[PDB]
């Protein structure tokens, strides 16, 4: 028995939370933008409810509150950082602004981050790289939280690494590709655990390498392991984005000496390559795009089922959740609830949002 | 079948293109990169190819002795005009173009539209690597709608490959390079040919309908291929049309750009290159190494162990170097064909296929 709540509203509810952990205001701010805009996308692993796990990885020594991306290296077009362990929505975010400008500088840039707090949903970067006019590429890992087993393996060895490109168009959404490499997400089985369903076949192997629809595998000890996409494929990106990610933006991969100690201590890297498309000779670039949107739509289809393009499930999304409000399933908001409390959130303080939150 | 020493393929590849008219630095470009996807073990690529490209030049779609040009240059972007050259020329030209480049810029682009068939993209990402540089590559076949969208149930775009390159100093680079369907076009034509299904997921007939027959590729009414994983594989090919395609300077697909045969095989692509050493990252090769015997580590069987990304081709083309290229005896008998139709005389045929049979 979920919710349906104002964006607007919950924004500012998460906001609090924030400046209740500690947060400065700006800091409050950047995370809630980002965690309502995941929310509103319809990627909700990557909104609110981070919350509670990002509260545990800061006791835990692991997430550092009020910290900054720090340059280490500049070279031409390239910039490196070190996120400093910061919330990964305040080193990104500082990330991109140094990124864009560099593009605007040298026409093709690019900037990599190492050792961030988890950087949430990738799209919400590339967002900022195409509003600013550019087309980027992300190749993002995981930082040993080993959860994906590579093509012929039968256990986990990586992270769910995903990559990211946009394009962006005129008066128009963007062009988004923004996914994991693995078979499926991983809060993809933690919901369908909390439902008691199964996940299609080809996402999940067991404990001893067999092949499983139980998502109580990647919930429960002993833990299974997640697939890639499409066999080698999924995997071979997986590998790439792990060293044009990690190794390459100066950070590390997964391997023995950098496991976590803490299913909570979320580090990113991320390696973003910043391009002005502007500079193609390419004149009928606009009208072949359009020409292709709507010719690929054109193909045969059920009328529940047309053809999207990529990006556009998340404008819809978004529209949709403007209008209707954001659904929280009632256990991801108690936990959330519970949460703001043991961080000192008064309890009069908690009503009076929730009464809020309640028109 | 047969067993074709690679060296002596390649001088046969060479003069056949010699044959049709090219000129030597022309054939030779043809004969290398042909040659070497056959080696890599990318078979659909390598000298199979060479009927299918007189089909072509002969229908005034590949043009012989063509150049890739510079139709716009402006900061670190080069953008490339292929008149249809072969691919095997224009790619080639376009990836020393780029290469020079990024030596000047750091980070460069090279984007080539309308181009003849440009092949195995692992190639090009190979001498970029060679030079010493990452390079990212998205590729769009123009006007060949051979694969779905998810959601649709008929063919509106190409297989469309994607390819990234990472270059390792005295190792071979890791290196991702595929199409973007669900199965490679060529294996439903060799499932076909052995009378045998494709694995599940990758087609769907004339009607939209899922099926493992492989004969709905190859025989009227055409079906259609899947992009891989559903919309993973789907949004891959639709940035690589874009990408590749529209921001090329080139056509995407669509009702007024269809070619009128199934083969001319014009490729779109654009290219960006990175030089790796610009990045803050003193431990990128350990930590690269460390990961590579980290996931190799995984249990699995003896005969399935764990590969990176590029070491499949490494380890094929070491095998056929060794042990000769294999050719299937019909693919053989199209390439004989093709050499007499383009006026190879009999006795130089002959001549060939005798040094080759020893
Ligand atoms: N920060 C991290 O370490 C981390 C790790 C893994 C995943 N993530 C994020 O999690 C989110 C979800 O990942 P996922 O792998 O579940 O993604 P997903 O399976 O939901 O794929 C979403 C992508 O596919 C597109 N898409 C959806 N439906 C489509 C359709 N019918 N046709 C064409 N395209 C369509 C979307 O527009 C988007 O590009 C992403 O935002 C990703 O960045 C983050
Ligand atoms: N228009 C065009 O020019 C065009 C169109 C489509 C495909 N192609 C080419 O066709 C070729 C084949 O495409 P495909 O989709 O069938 O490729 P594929 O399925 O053979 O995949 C090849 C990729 O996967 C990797 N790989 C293979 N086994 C692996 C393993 N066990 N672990 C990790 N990685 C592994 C390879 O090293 C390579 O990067 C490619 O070279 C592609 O460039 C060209």
């Amino acid at each position: 028995s979920g919710h349906r709540f104002d964006a607007q509203t919950l924004h500012s509810f998460i906001q609090a939370v924030f400046r209740q952990m500690g947060s400065e205001e700006q800091e409050a701010k950047l995370v809630a933008d980002h965690l309502i805009a995941a929310n509103l996308a319809g990627h909700d692993s990557h909104g609110i409810g981070m919350f509670p796990s990002y509260v545990r990885s800061w006791s835990q020594g692991h997430l550092q509150i009020n910290h900054h991306a720090k340059t280490v290296k500049e070279a031409g077009a390239a910039v490196t950082l070190d996120g400093d362990r910061a919330f990964g929505q305040v080193a990104a975010h500082e990330a991109m602004a140094l990124g864009i400008e560099k593009a605007h500088q040298h026409g093709i840039a690019a900037v990599a981050l190492h050792n961030s707090h988890h950087i949430g949903r990738i799209g919400y970067w590339a967002e900022q790289c195409a509003a600013a006019g550019f087309v980027s590429i992300h190749f993002v890992s995981v930082v040993g939280i080993p959860m994906v087993a590579p093509f012929h393996g039968r256990d986990s060895r990586f992270g769910t690494n995903p990559f990211c490109v946009v394009f962006p168009r005129k008066d128009n959404f963007p062009l988004l590709l923004d996914y994991a490499t693995s078979a499926i997400a991983f809060g993809k089985t933690r919901v369908a655990w909390h439902k008691g369903v199964p996940v299609p076949p080809g996402c999940l192997i067991d404990v001893n390498g067999v092949p499983t629809t139980n998502p109580a595998v990647m919930q429960e000890s002993p833990l299974g392991s997640l697939l890639t996409f499409a066999e080698h494929k999924g995997y071979a990106l997986a590998a790439m984005c792990e060293i044009l990610g990690g190794a390459l933006s100066g950070g590390k991969t997964t391997h023995q000496e950098t496991l976590q100690t803490s299913p909570d201590a979320i580090l990113n890297c991320m390696t973003t390559i910043i391009i002005n498309p502007e500079l193609f000779g390419a004149p009928d670039c606009n009208a072949q795009t359009e020409a292709f949107a709507e010719w690929v739509k054109a193909s045969p289809h059920d009328d529940d089922k047309p053809i999207l393009l990529p990006g556009e499930w998340e404008v819809n999304t978004r529209r949709e959740r403007q209008k209707q409000g954001i659904p929280l399933d009632a256990g991801s908001w108690q936990a959330i609830c519970d949460a703001a409390r043991q961080i000192g959130m008064p309890e009069e303080t908690l009503q009076a949002f929730c009464q809020q939150l309640a028109s």
